[PDB]
């Protein structure tokens, strides 16, 4: 995509959870289920504002624990998140360290979603004791996503991906060059 980001509507991803997503990198939080996406897909860098993932909605289905490959479940439910945040390469090498030089993470996944705990998504997705999963993502209309957006945290904040056609398309737009 512009900047050399790797952005596509469907594919394989790994998944983790995080807390404290009230001041996310797109510049608006939201009350529904939300995630951070790895930098190479987010479309921006720390300190550069919103990338083109911002506001887009994705159906996530987890089905495997890569740290316990013979665990057969239970896993969680399919959930629809809105991307509000960035999982940067720096400080997240295992899961979010995809670059144009090395486009998969340690789990061989070209995308990663870090699902925020604060608004309930991670509780629906991860079973107790299995907070890192793999599975798939499928971009969907945000009609599939419950909730509403928070106010603007700063001028330039953007969640306009929430109305866009699926990738390939441009809404908030990418910033800078993808990490290398």
């Amino acid at each position: 995509a512009t900047g050399g980001y790797v952005q596509q509507a469907t594919g394989q991803a790994s998944f983790t959870m995080y807390s404290g997503c009230g001041s996310p990198a797109c510049g608006k939080a939201a009350s529904g289920f939300t995630a951070a996406i790895n930098q190479l897909a987010f479309g921006s860098a720390p300190g550069l504002g919103a990338g083109d993932a911002c506001g887009r909605c994705f159906a996530l289905t987890g089905n495997h624990d890569p740290y316990s490959p013979n665990y057969t479940g239970p896993f969680g439910q399919t959930i629809v998140v809105k991307v509000t945040d960035l999982c940067p390469v720096q400080g997240n090498q295992e899961f979010c360290g995809q670059t144009t030089s090395n486009p998969t993470n340690q789990h061989g996944m070209p995308f990663h979603f870090d699902i925020c705990e604060d608004t309930g998504g991670s509780a629906k997705f991860f079973p107790s004791g299995h907070g890192a999963l793999t599975g798939t993502f499928t971009e969907v209309s945000c009609s599939q996503w419950s909730g509403s957006d928070g106010g603007q945290l700063w001028n330039g904040a953007c969640l306009s991906g929430e109305t866009a056609p699926n990738w390939p398309s441009t809404a908030c737009g990418n910033k800078g060059t993808a990490p290398s």
